[PDB]
């Protein structure tokens, strides 16, 4: 059985943000079928971030995402060879960031290996002014298309004072081997900073992420 109940990972990030340069890296944990994880971070390189650290937290796995029966799982599908992806998200004030990964594995461990570029964060903006507390549940729209996947998920980041700090993700996910595709559905997801130190150089973060059809 290639994807078990119950499995870890390990994640590699390193990117830049606003010209400033970092390293993370994260031990991770769930059971794929629930669509559940945790995973703890620590800032190996560049720590303190001057930024905001919810622009990471999404680009730190889709396994652990529990689909239905009737879905094609394209993304354990893929496994034991396992995907890659790239990822854009574009945010209300003209920040970007654009994001790419490998995802792999190793009997019950996943590798993940992402990098990150991201600018266009106004100086006393909420994401270099540290002034987000966290993204609303979402729902995420993929598509099939030349065996890739498609993603759309238009995502608001919460703001000290009540606030939103719209942003929209565009993905593209692409298996290693071909398989069989699903046709149109969307994630359901909730995505939190479970706990961190004070300057944010530990961080831990909890994930749950359900699929089903489209409407």
């Amino acid at each position: 059985s290639v994807i078990a109940k119950q499995m870890t990972y390990k994640v590699y990030m390193s990117g830049t943000v606003n010209g400033h340069y970092f390293e993370v890296e994260g031990d991770g944990k769930g059971k794929p079928y629930e669509g559940e994880q945790t995973v703890k971070l620590t800032v190996t390189k560049g720590g303190p971030l001057p930024f905001a650290w919810d622009i990471l937290s999404p680009q730190l796995s889709i396994p652990f995402t529990k689909y239905p029966e009737d879905i094609p799982d394209y993304f354990k599908q893929s496994f034991p060879e396992g995907y890659t992806w790239e990822r854009s998200m574009n945010f209300e004030d003209g920040a970007v960031c654009t994001v790419s990964n490998d995802s792999s594995i190793q009997g019950n461990c996943f590798i993940y290996n992402v990098k990150i570029s991201g600018e266009n964060f106004p100086p006393n903006g909420p994401v270099m002014q540290k002034k987000t507390q966290g993204w609303e549940p979402s729902t995420e729209r993929l598509f099939a298309r030349d065996g890739m996947l498609i993603g759309n998920d238009y995502m608001a980041l919460k703001l000290e004072g009540g606030g939103h700090y719209l942003c929209e993700f565009k993905s593209t996910y692409k298996a290693k081997k071909p398989v069989r595709m699903p046709g149109r559905h969307e994630i359901d997801r909730k995505l939190d900073v479970t706990s961190h130190n004070r300057d944010y150089t530990s961080v831990e973060q909890c994930e749950i992420a359900i699929a089903r059809h489209s409407l």
